[PDB]
């Protein structure tokens, strides 16, 4: 499951080859990767960071989940926040975007550890 887990994370969260920052590239990606298929997902972030720079964060002490579970973990990355602006349903989905390099909180879980979930 937590290989099953990580792959949607990855197919849902990261991208480092580019550094997105506009509505566009969330129009773009939210549909490429498969998030506008049946509804808009309202909220989505993208991180822009090598693959195992976010597998590192999982190394970090640990923290409380919004759950209350203590296997998550934080760390300061270079996203793009997809926020759905509401105008049209799927396929069609709009998105405005927010670049910041923020405070991420991810789960991890398995041996070895792996994101499994993007808490905040
Ligand atoms: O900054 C944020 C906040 C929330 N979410 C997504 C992750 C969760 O859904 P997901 O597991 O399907 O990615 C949900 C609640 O956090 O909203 C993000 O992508 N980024």
């Amino acid at each position: 499951m937590q290989d099953g887990m990580y792959q949607r994370f990855l197919r849902q969260h990261v991208h480092p080859e580019e550094t997105g920052g506009s509505d566009r590239y969330c129009n773009l990606m939210m549909q490429r990767r498969k998030m506008t298929l049946y509804h808009c997902k309202r909220f989505n972030t993208f991180i822009h960071e090598d693959i195992w720079n976010i597998r590192s964060i999982c190394s970090t002490t640990n923290i409380q989940c919004k759950n209350g579970k203590m296997n998550c973990h934080e760390g300061v990355v270079k996203v793009t926040d997809c926020r759905d602006t509401g105008s049209s349903r799927a396929p069609n989905c709009r998105y405005r975007a927010i670049a910041s390099t923020r405070r991420v909180v991810i789960a991890c879980e398995g041996n070895p550890q792996v994101p499994v979930h993007f808490d905040g």
